[PDB]
């Protein structure tokens, strides 16, 4: 630390790793690009891929979601308790990945025309996290292990916005339900949720949702 | 250890993994996944994620291409020497992931329509890594650091099966190329890369390269 998040005033790929820093106790800069301001040509020309999220962690500067996260993880101690928890860690974030970037492309590549196609589906792709869930403790603790990971953020985002998307969609996954139910229920991150720095702002950068 | 790989006759997502075995001159069992076995069904339905690569390393059954990467990074050594080094490594390796999604949607999705937009585009979406490749220590080593990682094997075979898509693509980027005859030449990987249980692999599974 300290910690600043450069990104578009959209939740998008920043919701997860935001949570992440408000659960653990901790506070951020947020750094604001409009589109205006990304339209000058300033930031994008740094930026590795040209793309953001940026985070700046004390002296150390990074690009991609991802990455973010796992360093948040690396650092806070939120990559399981041992070399089998950290593998089973990332198996449920690159899952999420996978389910997200179908989530991004149907939005900004083509929303009316594949909404139905997308939420059929669903269940199907929402499966895997039920079933991981229930192989561990029944689905009481966490998606890994019995202490939070940052892959448990990154999934929490995921389930919140297919609530909106798709709204019921969890009515068939019971212990995906009182996860969500459980997890946004912590008190930290009770309170960053109804924050209008998370309140005031649109999921998307696209008017869709 | 010991290793299982359970996959499609094909190079793909296992094209890496093996790569990383062979020169950290690890050895390891092929459980040969044909399309006709797959339609049967009985794997999909055991499968995390319905899908494949699936690995086994001693007792631990993982899923997802990445998480064996980095699963395989964590035990033998290949994620940097330190903190920074590793969240730089996984910066690469979702770099790397980002141009696979776009060649695998390509090879999958739209080849024949595709192609020359796709290669049109390839300089601008390899100059990113010939970037990193020279802010650390002038493209003599590594993308990272002065030891190899995970994120070099996945790089390296993503610049491999981009040579046969274009071939003659890695021009434009003289750094980028001799890299790829670096770590070619490296004694265990080079034999590997000579054996026919390499060259006669097919890279896609669908009679496009
Ligand atoms: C312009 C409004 C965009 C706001 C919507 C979300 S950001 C979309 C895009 N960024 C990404 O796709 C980030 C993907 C990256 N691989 C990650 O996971 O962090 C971007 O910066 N796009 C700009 C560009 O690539 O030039
Ligand atoms: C004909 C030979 C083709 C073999 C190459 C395709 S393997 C494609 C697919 N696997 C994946 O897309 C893996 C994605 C995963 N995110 C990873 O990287 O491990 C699969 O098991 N697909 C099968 C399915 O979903 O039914």
């Amino acid at each position: 630390p300290p910690y600043t998040v450069v990104y578009f005033p959209v939740r998008g790929r920043s919701a997860a790793l935001r949570m992440l820093l408000a659960d653990q106790g901790q506070s951020w800069k947020e750094e604001v690009v409009t589109v205006e301001t990304w339209q000058e040509g300033s930031l994008k020309a740094s930026a590795l891929y040209g793309q953001l999220p940026k985070f700046q962690d004390g002296d150390l500067t990074l690009y991609q979601s991802n990455t973010i996260l796992r360093h948040l993880g690396r650092t806070l101690g939120l990559y399981g308790k041992d070399q089998q928890e950290a593998a089973l860690v990332d198996m449920v974030n690159d899952g999420v990945e996978d389910l997200r970037a179908k989530y991004i492309s149907l939005i900004y590549t083509n929303y009316e025309a594949g909404k139905d196609d997308y939420v059929k589906a669903l269940p199907g792709q929402l499966k895997p996290f039920e079933t991981l869930l229930s192989q561990n403790q029944g689905g009481k603790t966490f998606i890994v292990g019995d202490q939070i990971s940052f892959a448990d953020y990154n999934l929490l985002d995921l389930l919140l916005i297919h609530e909106v998307l798709a709204p019921g969609s969890l009515d068939a996954f019971p212990l995906l339900s009182a996860y969500v139910g459980r997890l946004s229920a912590r008190p930290k991150l009770k309170a960053f949720l109804a924050s209008p720095e998370y309140v005031n702002l649109p999921i998307n950068g696209n008017g869709k949702q």
